[PDB]
DNA sequence: ATTACCGGGCTCTGCCATCTTA
DNA sequence: TAAGATGGCAGAGCCCGGTAAT
């Protein structure tokens, strides 16, 4: 009865929430008020605390003690209620999306026992709050799959292959098993490849690869593939091209396509790009904005050195000054 | 004095489908 | 037998500067 009327007050987006979870709304106990106050009580604001209940409306549900104990696990991670506050504004579904503290805490525990550090705990739960929320046995499962992954290759030793991995790529435990393999299999397909250099492609440029969704890697690949062949690159051009810079595989098909053409236009060749492939680093405004100022020095393009397009603005802004 | 080489910083959902659970 | 709990999916870079090399 009085819920509709508190989540006016409070600044809920009431139609938003009752169309995510319905359930919610066909309860005849919620604590909303208990809620409002436990998280204005670690720092929330007022819209914050309507933004979380409107996305995640179940939130609502949840006992102070509950809350309570959930948060001072959470601090058991984190140093600070800010940062808690932080994280819960950009997904409150990894906090409200379980009501197992036990279960968190053996996640914890688990995690440890695999040789993560503290900071290492911090830096996931930080950036993907929803490996917290997985059951211990999804955990499990991934890291186990890691383990045999790493030894079913040359890895020395796996439990050292899985904390690299981890640190690297701290979203790999929230990514399923199957995306994983199918990510790792059109790497190992695509390119050549034995075990070592596969490995270290995995644990170093080509770490977070491992994470793109279904058929994405391949479709991407295919474009770059494509664009460059349509200018005169040879595959194995495009091969060492892509292995010396694997992060242009992230690039929407227009942005990388987009990013080429605006270089050449300029009369930049494709091959002075494939050849400082950092140069893609930089987003199309500030290569476009760059450009510009070059050119409208003295500047040639054709012959000049393009490494500066992708260097930091302060080391670029001072080769710019000397160049007029 | 200037560029290259290379790694690190920041990275933090919101939905639906399929079970459990009471 | 309806909610809650859980798994799994699409989504689609940019920038900085330490330190080696020249």
């Amino acid at each position: 009865e009085d819920l509709l009327k508190n989540l006016l007050t409070m600044g809920v987006d009431i139609d938003m929430a009752r169309k995510r979870q319905p359930g919610v709304f066909h309860r005849m106990i919620t604590n909303e008020q208990d809620l409002k106050m436990f998280l204005l009580s670690k720092g929330a604001s007022k819209e914050v605390i309507a933004s979380i209940i409107s996305r995640y409306p179940r939130a609502i549900t949840r006992t102070p003690e509950n809350l309570s104990k959930r948060w001072d696990l959470w601090r058991k991670i984190v140093t600070s209620d800010l940062e808690i506050v932080n994280i819960l504004e950009a997904s409150p579904e990894s906090f409200f999306r379980s009501n197992n503290n036990l279960n968190l805490e053996n996640n914890i525990k688990f995690l440890y026992s695999v040789g993560l550090t503290r900071k290492c705990l911090c830096r996931l739960l930080t950036n993907a709050p929803r490996t917290f929320s997985n059951s211990l046995d999804l955990n499990k499962q991934m890291v186990e799959f890691l383990q045999a992954a790493g030894l079913s290759l040359g890895h020395n030793d796996p439990a050292d292959f899985v904390r690299k991995i981890i640190f690297k790529n701290p979203f790999i435990l929230i990514q399923s098993t199957k995306r994983v393999k199918a990510n790792i299999e059109f790497l190992r397909s695509t390119f050549n490849l034995n075990s070592e250099e596969l490995l270290v492609l995995i644990c170093g440029p080509g770490a977070e690869i491992l994470d793109l969704s279904n058929d994405y890697a391949r479709r991407s690949y295919a474009n770059i593939k494509e664009k460059l062949f349509s200018l005169g690159c040879t595959e194995e051009e495009v091969q060492k091209f892509v292995l010396s810079y694997p992060d242009v595989i992230f690039l929407a098909e227009k942005k990388f396509n987009d990013k080429i053409d605006c270089l050449m236009e300029e009369n930049i060749s494709i091959s002075q790009i494939i050849e400082n492939p950092r140069v893609l680093d930089s987003s199309i405004s500030t290569l476009k904005s760059r450009i510009k100022e070059l050119v409208n020095a003295g500047c040639n393009l054709s012959t000049l050195n393009i490494t500066l397009l992708s260097w930091s603005k302060k080391r670029y802004e001072a080769k710019l000054k000397k160049l007029s």
